[PDB]
């Protein structure tokens, strides 16, 4: 599925992403824009063989498993498969795993050079939250 800007921030909202561990719900709106677009269908593969899965692309290295990723840890216990669902819940529970590893969202590479330090607000301005 294909989230609207506004449709994704109020999911995520009500998921308990807004301000969770001090990150504003424009921060994860931003974060999923450029990591896929929005589309929870979305995969890439890296170079070292992991792939990543859903609006938030977790990677198979150490989040989720997708039986092709040797030496994979499976840290949110789950099928990456399940990470492409139109139901984001699974993406969000393993999403706060990760922000709360210890690099906050710096995690995800695309936060770290498009979205940090940016008007994150922007990203949920006009929306009916
Ligand atoms: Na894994």
């Amino acid at each position: 599925k294909v989230f609207g800007r506004c449709e994704l921030a109020a999911a995520m909202k009500r998921h308990g992403l807004d301000n969770y561990r001090g990150y504003s719900l424009g921060n994860w709106v931003c974060a999923a824009k450029f990591e896929s677009n929005f589309n929870t269908q979305a995969t890439n593969r890296n170079t070292d063989g992991s792939t990543d899965y859903g609006i938030l692309q977790i990677n198979s290295r150490w989040w989720c498993n997708d039986g092709r990723t040797p030496g994979s840890r499976n840290l949110c216990n789950i099928p990456c498969s399940a990470l492409l669902s139109s139901d984001i819940t699974a993406s969000v529970n393993c999403a706060k795993k990760i922000v709360s590893d210890g690099n906050g969202m710096n995690a995800w590479v695309a936060w770290r050079n498009r979205c940090k330090g940016t008007d994150v607000q922007a990203w949920i301005r006009g929306c009916r939250l």
